């Protein structure tokens, strides 16, 4: 039984993925056992069966990772602390036959890359961020793409506008 | 007085395009004058303005042309008869500054390609067909893309499943 440091951000993004909120899937490795509760938290429970066996929170749903006009991954931040820093996790969404937690890795100590298989992402346009936006924020994007094509703004100024949109929608915390 | 052979199919597809229904735009060439009434009909009028001047129906809104997971064009069929066949028209939607009927051509006799400029299509992801589908038809599509990657169905069998999806949504006549 663990205490989270902050609460998860609101469920946001593609509508058809919202059904995953409140569900939890787990993967049992030899050393640890991980659980992913999408839009909420990630946790591991060391299965060495010694008395001080570790159980910690790796991250709390905070913001999205948007790269190349798509949802790159889900950012889980502000977990238990390793020392000077709090644990983080980037969940990656991959086409799979069924909702399954497939792998876990540790690129840097206390930073994790979690791969989540689900069939809801098998279509290429499922993780595009443009269809998820409100009718008004699409206009702001439409005007920015045309303005960039008309050479009224720079690729740099265009990049700024997109982050303004994503922040308003709540995909990036700010 | 012109009589359409059938009635135009229901308005279907992206929501932001529905506003064009009941509107009509025209292009005046030297020989003929064309009108496009989106989601309805297409017509040409020889402009000699004599009593026997030609007036014909080129097509009646029937179904979409979906290619590459997007809306390729609008299919207009069952126009006036040329002999063994009824006239057809494929309307193509292009990014333009304003709602404008831009061009008309006749690649093969009694088949026409009509180019309609509109600003509602200027964003690349505006005409994606996946977001317009019901949550269930999205599921049906995801499972079909997954089955194809697992080599349980053929690229040919995949195409048939998609036409079942598009037909169920109402984008294709049946
Ligand atoms: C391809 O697709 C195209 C797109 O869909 C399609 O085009 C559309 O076609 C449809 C079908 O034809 C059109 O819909 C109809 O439009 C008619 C035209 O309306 C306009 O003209 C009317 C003027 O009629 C007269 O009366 C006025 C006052 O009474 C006079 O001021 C006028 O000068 C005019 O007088 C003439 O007629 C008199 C007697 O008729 C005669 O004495 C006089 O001397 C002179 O000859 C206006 O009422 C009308 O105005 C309204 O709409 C405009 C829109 O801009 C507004 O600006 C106005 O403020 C106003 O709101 C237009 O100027 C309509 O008449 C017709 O209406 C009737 O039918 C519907 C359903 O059937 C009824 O619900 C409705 O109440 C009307 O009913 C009348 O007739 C029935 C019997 O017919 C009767 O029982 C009932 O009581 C009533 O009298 C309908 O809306 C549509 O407009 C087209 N749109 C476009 C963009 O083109 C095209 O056809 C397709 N082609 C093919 C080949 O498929
Ligand atoms: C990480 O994130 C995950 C998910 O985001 C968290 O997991 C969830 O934690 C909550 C607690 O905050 C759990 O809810 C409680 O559940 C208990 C027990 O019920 C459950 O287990 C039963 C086992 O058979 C099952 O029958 C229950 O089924 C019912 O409930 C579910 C949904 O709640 C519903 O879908 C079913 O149809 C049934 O209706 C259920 O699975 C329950 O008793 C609690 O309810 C009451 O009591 C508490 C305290 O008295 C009160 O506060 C409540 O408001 C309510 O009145 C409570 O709902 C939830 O089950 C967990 N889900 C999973 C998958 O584990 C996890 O806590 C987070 N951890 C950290 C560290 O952040
Ligand atoms: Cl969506
Ligand atoms: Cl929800
Ligand atoms: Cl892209
Ligand atoms: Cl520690
Ligand atoms: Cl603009
Ligand atoms: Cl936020
Ligand atoms: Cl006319
Ligand atoms: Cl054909
Ligand atoms: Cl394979
Ligand atoms: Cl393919």
């Amino acid at each position: 039984k663990l205490q989270p440091r902050v609460q998860p951000s609101p469920v946001s993004g593609p509508s058809h993925l919202f059904r995953l909120a409140g569900k939890c899937f787990n993967l049992v490795e030899s050393t640890y056992k991980y659980e992913l509760c999408p839009f909420h938290n990630v946790t591991q429970h060391e299965q060495t069966f010694r008395w001080n066996a570790y159980s910690g929170i790796l991250g709390i749903w905070q913001e999205w990772d948007i790269e190349n006009n798509t949802f790159s991954g889900m950012w889980m931040r502000e977990g238990d602390s390793c020392g000077n820093k709090n644990r983080q996790t980037k969940v990656l969404l991959v086409c799979g036959k069924a909702n399954k937690l497939s792998s876990v890795s540790e690129p840097s100590t206390c930073l994790y890359s979690l791969t989540f298989e689900t069939p809801l992402v098998c279509h290429p346009h499922s993780l595009l961020v443009y269809p998820t936006l409100s009718e008004g924020l699409q206009e702001k994007w439409n005007e920015a793409e045309q303005a960039l094509y008309d050479e009224l703004i720079t690729e740099q100024g265009h990049g700024k506008i997109l982050k303004e949109i994503f922040r308003e929608a709540g995909y990036l915390k700010t």
